[PDB]
């Protein structure tokens, strides 16, 4: 059972801007998603201070980067707080509405796409490099869900029947044909070193077999 939803007009407009604007500095997408992961890990770490049972679904707080040349996917996995169904459908998009509007107003004032994180909508920088983004997530208070969008103005949500995650978020980037450089180990290392050196959680770059 798959539910299809329309993006708010402002968000669909930003996604189309990100997909169709000529902008060569695409590597910043990895910084934005890792920063999103780090924030999610901060959140579950804080909550567990007053309620340690919130870590029963997983004590380890980390980030994994998993390139897959055969599927042409780059997966970013964290064990942060995860998202509920209401987060996926309602809450996060309601917040992203004002940040999207402010980000696009800034881009008219001369700002550039690499500043997207200062507006809280850095996740959409994934569509610099991906034709489709799948998000698998599990929050302690909800079941495991899959969110998915190829832009075009819509996204889907379904309960996920795949491998159970315990807790956290997995962002699967189905990469554009001309963006396979972000599946190379030395490229990913370069980008993490440049942009994410001081993230306060272990970032593990998986090697391909
Ligand atoms: O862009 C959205 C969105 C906008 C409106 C509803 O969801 N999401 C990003 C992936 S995780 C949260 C959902």
């Amino acid at each position: 059972e798959v539910e299809t939803f329309a993006f708010q007009a402002e968000i669909a407009q930003l996604m189309s801007l990100i997909i169709n604007t000529f902008y060569s500095n695409k590597e910043i997408f990895l910084r934005e998603l890792i920063s999103n992961s780090s924030d999610a890990l901060d959140k579950i770490r804080y909550e567990s201070l007053t309620d340690p049972s919130k870590l029963d679904s997983g004590k380890e707080l980390h980030i994994n980067l998993i390139p897959n040349k055969q599927d042409r996917t780059l997966t970013i996995v964290d064990t942060g707080i995860g998202m509920t169904k209401a987060d996926l459908i309602n809450n996060l998009g309601t917040i992203a509405k004002s940040g999207t509007k402010a980000f696009m107003e800034a881009l008219q004032a001369g700002a550039d796409i690499s500043m997207i994180g200062q507006f809280g909508v850095g996740f959409y920088s994934a569509y610099l490099v991906a034709e489709k983004v799948t998000v698998i997530t599990k929050h302690n208070d909800d079941e495991q869900y899959a969110w998915e969008s190829s832009a075009g103005g819509s996204f889907t949500v379904r309960t996920d029947t795949g491998e159970p995650m315990g807790r956290g978020t997995k962002v699967i980037l189905h990469l554009k044909e001309d963006q396979t450089e972000y599946l190379e180990e030395r490229r990913i290392k370069e980008i993490v070193k440049k942009h994410s050196q001081f993230i306060g959680y272990p970032i593990t770059l998986f090697v391909e077999k």
